[PDB]
């Protein structure tokens, strides 16, 4: 598909970057036309087929397709697609309060009704996303933003769908990876993946949540990998020691090497340390 040409400045005004990745830079922007404000997504174009530089066109593509069929309180939506020689720009939703990894850095260590008040959206949303079988594969705080930090319980949308493909036949087996601490040992061992990938990431993010601390987290990369790989992590005292059992067993039942044993999304919201 082609989007937009016309020259996005005609049309927005920029101001505060809002965060950036390795080939994409995010600003807040305002429409002209309407003052409604939204967070424009710059991503930088390929410039040969060989490169490594910049997102093939592919897989802009492929992002820009995913965002145009979500609408749910818990997910970004997209609003427009421009583009010109060096970039796509996708005009998101804006979501002002931050990423949950910055909320999480600032603020003290959560209570456990905290912690679930912040999963159960991520589990709606998820919930939503797999409903249309579209797996996220890169679910992490950074991936996470909220409305509004400033209130007791602030509430969230799952951002960044580069990463995310829709699972037609269960399983893709395409070139995704995304960051050690939080993917599957299915990814790290370069195997098919499926939805069950991001269930594996929901127990990192709960583990997280409620200690403060990363589960497979070593001090390199390949450490971390090795980790995950091997199920190696524990529920340390120190950091658990007033955390429930049926918390732990939650994260548990997530943090399973075989994705078939592994809880759904499904199982997710009625495990009972989640329904009502
Ligand atoms: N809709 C949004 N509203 C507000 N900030 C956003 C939005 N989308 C992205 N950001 C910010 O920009 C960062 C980078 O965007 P992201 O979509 O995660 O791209 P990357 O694939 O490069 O991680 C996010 O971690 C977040 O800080
Ligand atoms: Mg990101």
């Amino acid at each position: 598909t082609v989007f937009r040409q016309e020259n996005v400045d005609d049309y927005y005004d920029t101001g505060e970057e809002l965060g950036s990745g390795q080939f994409a830079v995010v600003k807040k922007c305002r429409e002209k036309s309407t003052g409604l404000q939204y967070a424009a997504k710059f991503i930088k174009k390929r410039r040969t087929k060989s490169s490594r530089r910049g997102v093939s066109r592919e897989d802009i593509e492929r992002e820009v397709s995913i965002l145009k069929e979500i609408q749910h309180p818990n997910v970004i939506t997209l609003h427009e697609v421009y583009e010109n020689k060096t970039d796509v720009i996708l005009i998101l939703e804006l979501v002002a309060g931050g990423e949950l990894f910055d909320f999480l850095a600032e603020k003290e260590s959560l209570t456990e009704e905290e912690a679930t008040e912040f999963l159960k959206q991520i589990l709606n949303g998820v919930y939503y996303l797999h409903s249309l079988q579209i797996a996220h594969f890169d679910l992490k705080p950074e991936n996470i933003m909220l409305l509004d930090r400033n209130v007791p319980k602030p509430r969230i949308k799952i951002i960044d769908f580069g990463l995310a493909h829709k699972i037609d036949f269960g399983n893709e087996f395409k070139n995704i990876f995304g960051t050690p601490e939080f993917v599957a040992p299915e990814i790290v061992n370069y195997e098919p993946l499926g939805l069950e990938a991001d269930m594996w990431s929901i127990g990192v993010i709960t583990y997280i949540l409620l200690s403060g601390a990363s589960p497979f987290l070593g001090d390199t990369k390949q450490e971390t990998l090795a980790n995950v790989s091997a199920v190696n992590y524990e529920f340390e005292d120190e950091y658990f020691s007033n955390t429930s059992a049926l918390a732990k067993d939650f994260i548990r039942r997530l943090l399973v090497k075989d994705p078939k044993k592994r809880m759904t999304i499904q199982d997710s919201l009625q495990h009972p340390w989640i329904k009502p």
